[PDB]
């Protein structure tokens, strides 16, 4: 599966690197891939800054202490993302909230469930989502989306 394959090296790659705090050299330059992280990395860590309230709420909500509570994350995912409309921003924020996520895990001596959580995203966004993505041109579409510059 190409795009499952390619949402999970993206997910897995800003998740990892927020976590972290440092970039790990993702895929080759000018590819889906790459302009869709560079993309994740500035939409993605505004939503992190802008909902900062939101995502500590929802986070208390959740109340993530371990493994088996990030195992069980694929179901609240499940039931917000069988709902609403579907858009690049309502993805992007999905994301955002993982990274978010993925740092508390990091604080909570949990790092090891990070890919994990990553995997299960990927699973719900596509599970919930593929036939919209396919019909986007998935991580083109993505980043044509949040393509800005040329539009005078
Ligand atoms: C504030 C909001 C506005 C617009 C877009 C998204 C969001 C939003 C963001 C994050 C989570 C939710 C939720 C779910 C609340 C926590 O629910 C659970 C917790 C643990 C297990 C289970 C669930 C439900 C399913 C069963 C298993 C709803 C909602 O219910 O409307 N909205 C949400
Ligand atoms: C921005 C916002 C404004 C006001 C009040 C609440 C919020 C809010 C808070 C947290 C997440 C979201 C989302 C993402 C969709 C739900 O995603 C999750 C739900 C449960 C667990 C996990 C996820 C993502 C991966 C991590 C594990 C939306 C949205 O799509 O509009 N809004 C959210």
């Amino acid at each position: 599966d190409d795009l499952y394959r390619q949402s999970l090296e993206i997910i897995s790659r800003y998740l990892r690197e927020q976590a972290t705090g440092s970039k790990d050299p993702l895929g080759e330059a000018g590819a889906a891939g790459r302009r869709a992280l560079e993309t994740l990395r500035r939409v993605g860590d505004g939503v992190q800054r802008n909902h900062e309230t939101a995502f500590q709420g929802m986070l208390r909500k959740l109340d993530i202490k371990n493994e088996d509570d990030v195992k069980s994350l694929s179901r609240v995912m499940i039931h917000v993302f069988s709902d609403g409309v579907t858009n690049w921003g309502r993805i992007v924020t999905l994301i955002s909230f993982g990274a978010f996520v993925a740092k508390h895990l990091k604080t909570i001596n949990q790092e090891s469930c990070i890919e994990p959580l990553a995997e299960s995203i990927t699973d719900v966004l596509v599970r919930t989502k593929r036939d919209w993505l396919v019909k986007q041109r998935g991580w083109d579409g993505f980043v044509e989306f949040f393509h800005v510059e040329d539009l005078e």
